[PDB]
């Protein structure tokens, strides 16, 4: 957890000073600004050993965990239900639920096949789509003109589900 | 706009069987659905030709269009609130403005010089941030446990406006 070569000489400073006594953890932590000052410079890699902030390296970054998004310049709803409400294509994964639960409805397309970014924005745009969301897994949801957000966080999209528990 | 090489002979076909007549630019658009069908494979590339898309190369797209939004696992929300309330940091920028804006208050935080994305989790985990939001101009906007969603949209944060207009 903590970096004890990095941090030992200048986290101890702050100790002997009596700052960082404060466990943000459970309640109000008074200290915590006095205690970052401090440190100063090496607070990103040393507010673990003080407690202040959670320890560096426990858990293995998911590709899925980060995702892109952009707004669509001129969407085009009409298209976008047009080609969504009738018997959709085999490559597309339509989903819709209810909007604002990722916080009517909400209706997304999931591309099956992972792809590009590039191709993902395309794809997309030439649906009509508001928006779109990429994966870093790679995979792509176009978004809906009634989404009001990004759509769904979960990466629902068949045929690349790399990234994903299990 | 469209792109006559690729798809002059193609786009035609659907033409001639009497496809792809409707208009989704201004009222529903019956055809649309059958029109994607008989484009095929060639609708990300000529959709355009027909009018059922936007124009292929019209934009720059700005690199500020593009973000990159990640939740951290674990939030503190009691430390982001102590380092955001007090005499700020010079090196942050502290936006507070009303929740759903960007769709009681939401209130976020802005680095100044432009930063890689590793840097910028890193720089909002130590925050105890809620969520970060990475331009792709490279502005760093950590994400208060307040805030619903993943903050503004505007790139806010001084000392690194690239990829903004003027």
């Amino acid at each position: 957890g903590c970096n004890k070569a990095l941090c030992a000489s200048d986290v101890s400073k702050c100790l002997i000073q009596e700052l960082c006594q404060c466990r943000p953890g459970e309640g109000n932590c008074s200290c915590c600004k006095e205690c970052m000052l401090c440190l100063g410079a090496l607070w990103d890699e040393c507010c673990d050993c003080v407690g202040m902030c959670n320890p560096r390296n426990y858990s293995d970054t998911p590709p899925t965990s980060k995702s892109t998004v952009e707004e669509l310049h001129e969407p085009i709803p009409s298209l976008f239900r047009a080609l969504t409400e009738g018997d959709t294509q085999l490559n597309w994964n339509i989903v819709s639920f209810p909007v604002a639960e990722e916080l009517h409805m909400c209706t997304v397309v999931y591309f099956d096949d992972c792809m590009s970014i590039h191709q993902c924005k395309i794809s997309c745009e030439s649906m009509g789509a508001s928006k779109y969301r990429w994966f870093h897994n790679a995979c792509c949801e176009c978004i809906g003109p009634e989404c009001i957000d990004y759509g769904s966080k979960t990466v629902k999209c068949m045929n690349c589900m790399f990234g994903t528990k299990h």
